[PDB]
């Protein structure tokens, strides 16, 4: 799957 982190 794919990951998006938003610090
Ligand atoms: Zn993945």
């Amino acid at each position: 799957g794919s990951n998006q982190n938003n610090f």
